[PDB]
C-alpha cells in the first residue's frame, strides 16, 4: 500500500531517537470511511543511499512476508515517502516489551515470561521460513499488543536501508556476517532481558570490550528467577560455532514444555 500524506494523520508522539519517531495516530483509507488507529514511524531524513523508488521497490520484495504472515510478526500496513519514510503498521497499545518489563516487575508471573519466549520464537521462525534475517532482535523490538500477544518489529530496516553490538554474535561484531544463526543470539540476549525484567546487558562494559569478553568464555550472567534448564538454552544461544546454536523450531518446543509447567523452570516471588 502507498500511502497519500492526507490518508493519515499524526496525533501524540510514541516515542524519540536517532533512528526518527514513532507516533500514535490516525489513518483513513482511500474510499473508506473508517478511521484505523495507527502507529506512524517517520525515520530520520537522508539515512539510506537510496532512492525513493528504489526504497520503494525493496520494501515491496521485504512485506511479502506479511503473506500467509504470523501472529507474533508485524503487519507494514503503508508506507509514505516524502523527505523521509514513513512506516504505518497497527497500534500496539502496551509500547515495547522491554518497558512493559520493567514496568511491571513484580507482576510478571512464570507463565508469562515462558509465553512471550514461545511467541518471539514463533516469529523468528517464521522470518527463517521466509528467508528474511532480522538483524536487530532486542526486547525493545518487541511490541505489546496485549500482554498475552506479542509482536516482532522492525526486521530487515537496516537491510532495507544500506549499531548493538550487546545483541550480536560474536561472527556478527567481527565479520558483519548476519545469518539466521546470528538472529538465535539475539534471541538468547532478548530472553535474558525478559528474565531480568529488562537489565542492560553487559553494563558498564564498553562495547569495544564486547568481543574480547566473548573470547575469553564470559557470557551474561544467570538471572536470579532461572532455574539451570533455562539459563543451558540461553547459554546454547551464545555458542562461537553459529550452526551447534538452537534452531527457532526447537525453542518453541523447548519453551512450549516449559509453559506447560512454569514454576518448576522460572521461580517467581508471586507464583
Ligand atoms: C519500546 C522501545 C521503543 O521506544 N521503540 C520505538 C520502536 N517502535 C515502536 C513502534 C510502535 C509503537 C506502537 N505501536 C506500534 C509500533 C515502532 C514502529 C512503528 C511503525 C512501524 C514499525 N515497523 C515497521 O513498519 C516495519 C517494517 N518492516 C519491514 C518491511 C521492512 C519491519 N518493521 C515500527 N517502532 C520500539
Amino acid at each position: 500500500r502507498i500511502l497519500k500524506e492526507t490518508e493519515f494523520k499524526k496525533i501524540k508522539v510514541l516515542g524519540s531517537g536517532a533512528f526518527g519517531t514513532v507516533y500514535k495516530g490516525l489513518w483513513i483509507p482511500e474510499g473508506e470511511k473508517v478511521k484505523i488507529p495507527v502507529a506512524i514511524k517517520e525515520l530520520r531524513e537522508a539515512t539510506s543511499p537510496k532512492a525513493n523508488k528504489e526504497i520503494l521497490d525493496e520494501a515491496y520484495v521485504m512485506a511479502s512476508v506479511d503473506n500467509p504472515g504470523n501472529p507474533h510478526v508485524c503487519r507494514l500496513l503503508g508506507i509514505c515517502l516524502t523527505s523521509t519514510v514513513q512506516l504505518i503498521t497497527q497500534l500496539m497499545p502496551f509500547g515495547c516489551l522491554l518497558d512493559y518489563v520493567r514496568e511491571h516487575k513484580d507482576n510478571i508471573g512464570s507463565q508469562y515470561l515462558l509465553n512471550w519466549c514461545v511467541q518471539i520464537a514463533k516469529g523468528m521462525n517464521y522470518l527463517e521460513d521466509r528467508r528474511l534475517v532480522h538483524r536487530d532482535l532486542a526486547a525493545r523490538n518487541v511490541l505489546v499488543k496485549t500482554p498475552q500477544h506479542v509482536k516482532i518489529t522492525d526486521f530487515g530496516l537496516a537491510k532495507l536501508l544500506g549499531v548493538p553490538i550487546k545483541w550480536m554474535a560474536l561472527e556478527s561484531i567481527l565479520h558483519r556476517i548476519y545469518t539466521h544463526q546470528s538472529d538465535v543470539w539475539s534471541y538468547g540476549v532478548t530472553v535474558w532481558e525478559l528474565m531480568t525484567f529488562g537489565s542492560k546487558p553487559y553494563d558498564g562494559i564498553p562495547a569495544s570490550e564486547i568481543s574480547s569478553i566473548l573470547e575469553k568464555g564470559e557470557r551474561l550472567p544467570q538471572p536470579p528467577i532461572c532455574t539451570i534448564d533455562v539459563y543451558m538454552i540461553m547459554r546454547k544461544c551464545w555458542m562461537i560455532d553459529a550452526d551447534s546454536r538452537p534452531k527457532f523450531r526447537e525453542l518453541i518446543i523447548e519453551f512450549s514444555k516449559m509453559a506447560r509447567d512454569p514454576q518448576r523452570y522460572l521461580v517467581i516471588q508471586g507464583d
